[PDB]
RNA sequence: UAUUGACGACCCCGAUUGGUUCUACUACAAACG
């Protein structure tokens, strides 16, 4: 098939790690309002992840120390611009159908997520 | 469908009262037989 995207490229985040995700936006896509609970939950998630290895991060440490062969994951090591969810920032989402309605529980930054 | 695979310390003082109350001129020598 041919398909166009985007590549939501981390990094080596695990040492089983092959392969990033391009997102195939050629084909079917869903449109749902962003509230600002989401906007406030991937803040304090993304603070959280960015917090939690600082001292790690600061003294150099090239991956987290209880994974090896592996680096930071994107979010820890970005600004802080990637701690607001600005216009085009790529994430997955965590949803479900109910009522006949694709809800949509949170934004996160990796498959198997914190 | 649930796998990958082990490492790692943290806390270092925090909160509060920081002036309160009384004495603030008193007798005199000059006035007044």
């Amino acid at each position: 098939e041919q398909f166009e995207g985007f590549v939501y490229k981390t990094n080596k985040n695990i040492g089983n790690k092959h392969d990033e995700r391009v997102f195939i936006i050629d084909r079917e896509s869903i449109e749902i309002p962003l509230s600002r609970d989401l906007r406030r939950k991937w803040r304090e998630l993304i603070t959280s992840y960015q917090e939690i290895h600082k001292k790690e991060v600061d003294r150099g440490d090239t991956g987290p120390s209880a994974v090896n062969g592996a680096v930071w994951s994107r979010q820890i090591i970005a600004d802080e611009s990637e701690r607001n969810l600005s216009d085009g920032t790529l994430c997955y989402a965590h949803v479900k159908k109910e009522d006949g309605q694709y809800k949509i529980l949170n934004l996160y930054p990796v498959m198997i997520t914190r």
